[PDB]
């Protein structure tokens, strides 16, 4: 079997993409974030907080034929920018493009925090890390990759993300109309439950490669790239009136500077990020200063390719028994 699914940037800065899941019997349509940076399918829900909804598209499981509640199993979870949700699980029928998994652990919110509330288009995660990540108590789940991975014609999906556009999320099947050039593979440590690889360098605009091993996560969850304070510093001191404002949280620049491409290694492949991608607009509304898409991980502990990054490139996901990383250009 093969799943494909289109996936559609949520606001005009591309903050975070929203993929069409079918949930339970008959089909309950949510829009998810597909994130390969966590492993919980959670999901807004007739048992979320009343007060804690607003515009999201629920699911109702007392309205599914094929939902049955996972006793005693409870979820909890935390992400790295502060937000949190937390409830109670069921299994049921859950299908992504054609491709369908039974009894997939559909985690339901009974409390959501203010910026999930406060974000309509988002009705749930659809994680896509390693299971050990997984949340669900006292008995951890699978995610949706996981439990239809040996049913897949290969054990892979692909993450295709846009620039202002639509992309493709597809399961069990590398597209090879999708990507230009080759595709290079590259080595993932599971240990910490992520895609976890090492680029092997940088290169700002035109400027010459600087070999150098940098470990971090391919993130679909994660807006921005987030690498060491001294690759950051490099790149924005080639962006005339960028600097770092510690009340806005970050590098911003003025509008009116034109932005370099940022280029990062993988093996001795390259992937070029166009120098519009990094530029996520005014701070605040009529403000001319624009909030930077590369940013310093100092503090959180990993570097992140998050969409920045991955929307570059044609993304495989290899969930082999040794798993790796796929990166081409396109």
């Amino acid at each position: 079997s093969t799943g494909s699914a289109t996936t559609t940037p949520i606001d005009s800065l591309d903050d975070a993409y929203i993929t069409p899941v079918q949930i339970g019997t008959p089909a309950q349509t949510l829009n998810l974030d597909f994130d390969t940076g966590s492993s919980d399918l959670w999901v807004f829900s007739s048992e979320t907080t009343a007060s804690e909804v607003d515009g999201q598209t629920i699911y109702t499981p007392s309205k599914s034929t094929t939902a049955k509640l996972l006793s005693g199993a409870t979820w909890s979870i935390s992400y790295g920018d502060g937000s949190s949700s937390s409830g109670d699980v069921y299994t049921d029928t859950v299908s992504v493009g054609g491709l369908t998994v039974t009894g997939q652990a559909v985690e339901s919110a009974k409390k959501v925090s203010s910026s999930f509330t406060e974000d309509s288009t988002i009705d749930g995660l659809l994680g896509l890390a390693f299971s050990t990540l997984n949340t669900v108590s006292p008995t951890q789940q699978k995610t949706f990759f996981d439990n239809a991975k040996a049913s897949l014609d290969s054990p892979v999906f692909t993450a295709d993300l846009g620039y202002h556009a639509p992309g493709t999320y597809n399961f069990g099947f590398i597209d090879t109309t999708a990507y230009t050039g080759s595709i290079t593979y590259t080595a993932v440590s599971t240990k910490q439950g992520f895609w976890e690889w090492t680029s092997t360098g940088y290169a700002v605009g035109s400027g010459t490669f600087k070999s150098t091993s940098i470990d971090g996560i391919a993130d679909t969850g994660t807006t921005l790239l987030y690498l060491p304070a001294t690759v950051v510093s490099a790149y924005w001191a080639q962006v005339s009136g960028a600097k770092s404002s510690s009340s806005v949280g970050g590098y911003v620049f003025p509008c009116s500077a034109t932005l370099p491409s940022f280029t990062f290694g993988v093996g001795s492949a390259r992937i070029v990020i166009p120098g519009d991608y990094i530029d996520f607009g005014p701070i605040s509304t009529g403000s001319s200063s624009c909030f930077g898409g590369i940013q310093s991980s100092a503090g959180i502990g990993i570097n992140i390719f998050g969409d920045v990054a991955l929307k570059a490139a044609f993304v495989v996901f290899n969930g082999a028994t040794t798993p790796t990383l796929g990166f081409a250009s396109k």
